């Protein structure tokens, strides 16, 4: 029982191909110039809690893991999209923040409504 899991945060629940968490910071940037996004794990949070949110992006580097820990057990359950990214410090860029950013709320994906369609469709085989 070895393999990728050991060299990621336990939080990852996936491995996720790199133009594919290029994608994602891209309709992070689309929605944040055309949508509606909301920054940091309280917020990501609480649009999940909420049903609002389409998709949830989250860092693979946040320390300590109880920062967005809970994150993908209640995407789950929520049945909302999620998928992560290498850096928090790109996230809070993609964001249109100069500091990083755990993870990312999309509410609205703007133009980035079909991206965000294709990345859930995807993220729904990588879980798998």
């Amino acid at each position: 029982m070895e393999g990728w899991m050991m060299a990621k945060p336990s939080y990852v629940k996936f491995e996720v191909p790199k133009e594919l968490a290029e994608k994602a910071l891209q309709a992070v940037e689309i929605a944040r110039d055309t949508g509606k996004i909301r920054k940091g794990t309280n917020e990501t949070t609480k649009a999940v809690e909420r049903g609002q949110a389409k998709l949830v992006i989250i860092a693979e580097d946040v320390d300590p893991e109880e920062i967005v820990a809970h994150l993908p057990p209640l995407c789950e359950e929520k049945e909302i999209p999620y998928i992560y990214v290498p850096s928090k410090k790109e996230l809070g860029a993609a964001a249109g923040i100069e500091v990083a950013a755990a993870s990312v709320a999309i509410i609205e994906p703007g133009k980035a409504r079909d991206l965000v369609e294709e990345i859930a469709m995807k993220v729904r085989e990588l879980m798998k």
